[PDB]
């Protein structure tokens, strides 16, 4: 895009915008149009860079470009909330989230290698429509993954799977003892963005923060794999469910983006005389009343538990969930 | 009772016999469903499927799966393109140079085959596909990738949930229907052109009509030949279509070769040829595609069927100048 | 005939635990799961039933059995044959009696033939430190079960293959459900897990006031059924000794030979499958204390005492081996 | 690290039977006893060191080792014909017939590993039943490849992707430019193999030999890649079509192989009433007149064009063959 190695004027503008890469509220829609679309390719390179990652793996930046664009080529432009713009969101977010004065210097840089790169391809190759979907009309897809986290089981296959393509290979430096490491904390993690999973995850994350244990710094204290993943589970599952964490502004164009895609697939039900799935149905809905809803029984409870589990960090983004309710809350047209 | 979107569809449906059909009014009026909508029309229009107990249920959902299936973001290669291939095919079929030479299978395998021929197009080239070592590419080994993928989509969506349209066949006709759209399909690979139509040049010097001049085909090779250029033509028709139409298709497919291109410039792979947006030649590029490739073929059709397509060549010959004299300098 | 005449007379003991699979398998020319699944089938009436034309059950059995590797030496059609034939007399046990619908006993033995399809004679981990193209496609996580409900599932689409055919969709996807949940269940990583929750529900065990056990919802259900299979696939130590060495011999030599394949490969030996480093003995009653004992025990505190006169039989053989532990 | 690439005590009586890798009629069964049924493994591995290909494409011992054990892991030991003896027969007999005198110098060391490599994959995963039997059952073999040369089709997709195992990629130091080229030869080899080509590359051999030239020295000429590649294809097909030709002790254990193997596929054509392939029933055998006839019109016209190709280096073939087919000949039953 360059001329004469100086930026261009788009790309100037595209740099400036990434400053804010390490603030909640990054202005996500700004960047994919910018970067010509590339919100996740743009967005991993700046914070792989940031966070050192190419020297501490040994990756060629041609080649960590080259993957990137390939898996950012795999998320469907025309699926309305599950695309490319979402996995650059909830790569970002997570990002944030590393960074938390409560868990500084809690993780190796192979454990933070792998929430971002869970994050980025944790929805790779959605088709717009959910698992029960997948499952009710016999797909192929269904029938490969027995009908059990089908999209989920999905997405990291593909996430994997192009690392295969030519000159992709962002891991060919990493020891197999780093690979099988990196590979089992992936896998733990996006199999954990299943919603169907939701309640126990978030009941085992409360538990943790019964025994939760620190130090005088108070920061966090993880001793053995298992509360090392669980807390990455979550971690990469609140950025999973942060849209209503954002500013106002943000959260207001994510809810038309899912709420379009629910509505695609209601249409679609309808069409095929199948039931339509709930908050799928253009016809009988209630913006307002399931953001409430999604918010009361989804959202707040995991935030204000991870709030509590990295206290006080995450106070600006559970007052900002708190307020963004009560807007939503105050639109209920009676 | 009316219900407007209804009467302007409905309306405009009643073309579905002639060359010429306004596709991109009914995708917009079928709220995207052109491929649906044409597919069940011909279906009815032709009686297939009481001929083949087809429920009506099974039809409209394997439609509907079908063209969930092409993709909404390629520009060319979507469900618009597998409608308009449909509908050519289905035009061609009635021509009377061939009156009642095929049986009603045969029909329905040129026409099954022309809805899945780019199901799942991803909106590159084999070449792209071989030189990225994409999945699909290893599985097929580099041969004819897309057009091999077409074919394995298509039958597999059969397997779907009240999906299987050909449940009521028996295997003797789902073995020589699915022999047949195998046939047909892989002859879609562009790089199977030269052959196919030399080849069919060769029939035409062996032309055994009738006294009305019906053509005549004894064998299966004579016949599936036949289909394979019917449905090679009408993959390849978009030149010879009312300039209002052609132009839509010309600046779609443009619109994906460009895609491509960038796409490839990304990579730091070598663009691939009318690919480069920076070094285009919209009109030059389709009066060549037509000199040497379009019109060769469809001389050929008309030689075959002669003259049933003369009003095909006297338009094609038309667009050919219109672009032409688009032509800058 | 004069083959029939000593197999179909071998086959009277379908219903009794201990049947002579082996010769069964010679008798049939090597079909066990062909012959003992269509026998199964009739006994319980399901062609009838379920409306399962007769040359289709069989082209879809011989094509399961046809998937089975016939060089492996424990994971093969006979080790399917005798879990069918195992969960077959478990389902009668009399504090189950008319417990189960047809569709859910259908389930239970479906999933019990098509449990182990194509297995290649290694272990997940092999699979998963081979970066191996079913390993990829699994995530690592249960990869040879999900891949042996997969294709067992797939060969109902060949050439009049489809069992199913004349089920209704309510019957296929409560089916589909639960043959899913069975087999995910055998995948001995959810064993300890598995087992607490069996154990969870014997303790607010409850009976209808026919004695025979009161099973409430799916979860209840499915469960049972989840672990009964799980325990004829692992009652080979229950059976009479004869049988039980012959199964022993059989798993040894398929984990030695993944032993040297790990060891040709320069990769770490798995556990038990070093032959020059062998154990048989102590790993039998090793294995017949910590997993199978406990798990035969905790199904006869669910069924007491239904399982007794088994319990006994494995707590004998235990005896045995110990008996030849060498030193 | 062993010396023939796997361990075996045995390891002087298999030095001396390895002695005759360049020859025709190697004791490849007596091989794979010795090596612990790793005929493949170390056949390849002995072809490989002494063509030099590891110092030459920058193959790592250890990968080479670890791919042509995955590889032969995947040829079915339960199969009696082709399984891993076969493989290896024709790996080796392709290596003797690029060695002819009336080729040398002809092929580049790419265009020899691809013939090579194309020899050791052309038949892996084999289920031990034809194309005809995988497209009558509708199985999904037949579906995914629209039942055009399924098994082989088949034979490349395995043999490529196990390059992807762990330490399997034997070509990680070939330049992008030289893995396509060896790509397209090996899938232009292994497809060729398919015996539904037969007659069609038989017909363009005999063309070739028409009008056959050689160059300056005493060998073929072949300026264009068309050429080239058609003799690679004739090459690997008379090597796996080479049994006939090679002494009887070795043909006749050949020739029970994949008669066992056709009555095998004949009893299971006959259990879910389909109609038994010729000669796949053992009630209705012809074991000798088959062979004759096999030999007569398949075998004999094929290498006597290729030795008219090569005249007068496989003239001992030759012989060979019209020995073995008049032993049958005599063997018939009257
Ligand atoms: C901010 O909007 C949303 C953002 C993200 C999600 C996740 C994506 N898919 C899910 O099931 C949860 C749901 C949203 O809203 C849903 C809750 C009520 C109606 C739709
Ligand atoms: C309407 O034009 C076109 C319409 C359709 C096609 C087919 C789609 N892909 C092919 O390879 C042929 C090409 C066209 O023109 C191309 C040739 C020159 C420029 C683009
Ligand atoms: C009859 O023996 C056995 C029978 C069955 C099994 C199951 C099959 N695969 C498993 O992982 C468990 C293991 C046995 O013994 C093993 C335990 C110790 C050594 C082998
Ligand atoms: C050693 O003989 C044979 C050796 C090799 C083959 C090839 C392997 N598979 C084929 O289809 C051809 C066939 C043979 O003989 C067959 C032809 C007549 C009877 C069997
Ligand atoms: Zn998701
Ligand atoms: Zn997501
Ligand atoms: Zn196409
Ligand atoms: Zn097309
Ligand atoms: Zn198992
Ligand atoms: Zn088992
Ligand atoms: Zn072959
Ligand atoms: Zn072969």
């Amino acid at each position: 895009i360059p001329r004469f190695g100086v930026k261009t004027e788009q790309e100037d503008v595209l740099a400036k915008e990434l400053e804010d890469v390490n603030k909640w509220g990054l202005h996500v829609f700004r960047i994919a149009e910018l970067s010509g679309n590339r919100p996740l390719t743009v967005i991993m390179h700046t914070i792989f860079q940031e966070r050192d990652l190419l020297k501490t793996f040994k990756i060629p930046v041609d080649t960590l470009i080259t993957y990137l664009m390939t898996l950012e080529d795999h998320y469907h432009a025309d699926v309305a909330y599950h695309n490319n713009i979402h996995a650059a969101d909830v790569v970002q977010s997570t990002h944030v989230l590393l960074s938390t004065p409560a868990l500084e210097a809690v993780f190796t840089d192979l454990e933070i290698l792998a929430a971002i790169f869970a994050s980025a391809i944790h929805d790779v190759d959605h088709p717009g429509v959910s698992n029960q979907f997948l499952i009710n009309t016999n797909s192929e897809l269904a029938l490969m993954y027995n009908d059990s986290s089908v999209l989920e089981n999905h997405h990291l296959a593909v996430g994997f799977k192009l690392l295969q393509e030519e000159n992709c290979d962002i891991f060919q430096n990493l020891t197999k003892k780093q690979r099988q490491s990196l590979r089992k904390m992936v896998i733990d993690i996006v199999l954990a963005t299943d919603m169907s999973k939701h309640m126990n995850l978030l009941a085992d994350l409360k538990t943790m923060v019964e025994t939760k244990k620190v130090t005088s710094s108070g920061v966090l204290l993880l001793d053995n794999y298992s509360d090392r993943i669980q807390v990455l589970q979550n971690m990469v599952h609140c950025a999973d469910l942060s849209n209503p964490t954002k500013p106002l502004q943000l959260y207001r164009q994510w809810t038309d983006r899912i709420m379009e895609e629910f509505f695609r697939q209601g249409d679609r039900e309808r069409e095929r005389g199948m039931e339509i799935s709930p908050m799928c149905d253009k016809h009988n809905a209630s913006v307002e009343k399931s953001q409430v809803g999604f918010i009361d029984y989804i959202v707040h409870p995991l935030w204000e538990t991870w709030a509590d589990l990295v206290h006080p960090d995450a106070q600006d983004i559970l007052d900002t969930l708190e307020d963004n309710r009560e807007w939503y809350q105050s639109t209920i047209p009676q």
